[PDB]
């Protein structure tokens, strides 16, 4: 019944829906790639931008899991660039006061970022480091509630100098694999592989580009990885299913450390849906130029939804149109 | 169809799209290799293909028809059209590459310089405009892309449109080249190729970051070989200029080096004291491209390729067929 969904709301992209035993309805619109008539298919892949910050906090919990590291450890304890009295939990629910590279909360330009600091030679983590690292802090590590890029970036680097690993080959290892997921990874726009979506941006003298030169080249631990519907089905069973992590730490995860506002609260990495004290839903989603993202797991019926679409809007409200089906 | 350019470019294993026609014959043309390797979409004849410094031939073509048309001297000076000063260089020395002009080139060269933001001609002065001259203009051939650059703004300041816009409208379309154009990377459309780059540890990347992000007036404009093979066509039956015009752009202005000259935006093998061939060609990152026409047997050949080399081994391959 999704296609109907995404036609109704001419969503480019894929949608997923998992009644918890029952095999997924999956549903694919509109083209990967536009020139090429290459349509969108259920084994497309999509950028994801900040829906991956969960695999960021999963890759984290795991190193604490593991005894490598714990919530409480200072970011001076792993990390050369000073931010004071910063933790990982601090990073982990954005409340570390750290400056951000892209303050989303004033900024919405992100292409704008790019304009002078060529987004192809942000390859390693470690590139973004100069891009915030001089800037003071915004508040005092703990102080309050505020969505932060560059937070889960310093996770990043922190996955990298505790494992030993790059960022990217720590999740593709024992996110990724680790759940069954062989159709996602940290992919560069100068080696795309099939089955891979183009992001296309709308503009407003009417004409579309694709964006390439708008995304730092490759994903990291803030946002840009890439998945197909199903993989990312995949992920919240293997998370839901102490696949990942224990139960202990899973939890520890899903977690309402923070309280955002009104029934939202943020986790580890992820957002959390609570309304007459009851947890609705756990969600993560993303944003970036032509690129959308909405995923769940609903608690309740053991659902999954997944709606990845590159196009710059749209998920949402196909994500809506779906929890109503639930 | 299988032809005998098949087995040439399988020879040599080259990705891309060549032509040959001899005189007044139906031309052969043969495909190879993919457009799109990820996606294992096949090069056809209808592809297009980046042809690197391909194109100065057709700024030189511009350029001309602008003095044809009375609007500009070979001798003008560029100080009566560019602000940007490059004191006593004429059109005449720019075409030629005896201008003693500084250049840009010479990516090291995008490390430092988005190459997405180079969208417009302009925004290659800052890369030399500010250097020092290399030697008085006319003094000595050396080849110059800034030099291009510089003839790509006169055609803009003189004609009041974009460069590309000018080169589409009159040269393309007076030719009869109705699939070929200045394409931008993040806007490519159908039937257009990749360029890519083949590493050592044997892996590959596509030139998307390796190149201006939009094809100019020293090069990077896309072209099919039956566009091409058109292109010459209509220069040497002077639909693109008069007889006159098209002699000056087709004379050996500069000896280069033996048998090599070079006249207006064109290259020209001499030897024996007679013209055995008008040619062009192209090297970029995951491009590659040779094309002439032959006097002798009103003979065109083209050669187009999304790889780094091998064009020249293909041109010379069908060539030794004349």
């Amino acid at each position: 019944h999704l296609h109907t969904i995404m036609e109704d709301w001419k969503l480019s992209g894929t949608a997923l829906m998992k009644k918890g035993e029952d095999i997924p309805f999956i549903a694919s619109l509109g083209f990967a790639n536009r020139a090429e008539r290459i349509p969108n298919e259920h084994h497309t892949r999509f950028g994801i931008a900040s829906g991956c910050k969960l695999f960021t906090a999963i890759a984290i919990c795991q190193l604490v899991e593991a005894g490598k590291l714990s919530f409480d450890t200072p970011l001076s304890d792993w990390l050369d660039a000073p931010f004071p009295n910063v933790t990982i939990h601090h990073l982990l629910t954005h409340t570390s006061g750290v400056p951000d590279y892209f303050d989303e909360e004033i900024t919405d330009d992100f292409e704008d970022l790019w304009k002078d600091v060529p987004m192809y030679h942000l390859r390693r983590l470690k590139d973004f480091l100069p891009l915030f690292q001089h800037a003071p802090m915004k508040f005092p590590p703990g102080h309050r509630f505020h969505y932060n890029n560059a937070g889960f970036i310093l996770l990043g680097l922190v996955v990298e100098s505790v494992s030993g690993v790059t960022f990217q080959e720590y999740v593709e290892a024992n996110v990724f694999q680790r759940a069954g997921m062989h159709e996602s990874g940290y992919f560069a726009f100068d080696t795309l592989p099939a089955k891979t979506a183009l992001g296309y941006i709308d503009l407003e003298d009417g004409s579309w580009k694709t964006n390439l030169y708008s995304l730092p080249v490759i994903g990291g631990s803030d946002g840009g990885a890439y998945v197909t519907a199903e993989d990312m089905m995949k992920l919240w069973l293997a998370l839901m299913r102490h696949e990942l992590l224990n139960e202990t730490y899973t939890q520890k995860l899903l977690t309402p450390h923070v309280h955002c506002e009104d029934d939202d609260y943020y986790g580890y990495g992820v957002w959390i849906k609570q309304q007459d004290g009851a947890i609705s839903k756990y969600h993560v989603m993303g944003y970036d130029p032509g690129v959308c993202f909405h995923s769940a797991f609903y608690p309740t019926s053991n659902g999954i939804v997944v709606v990845c679409a590159n196009q710059s809007s749209g998920a949402y409200d196909v994500m809506a149109a779906i929890e109503a089906l639930f």
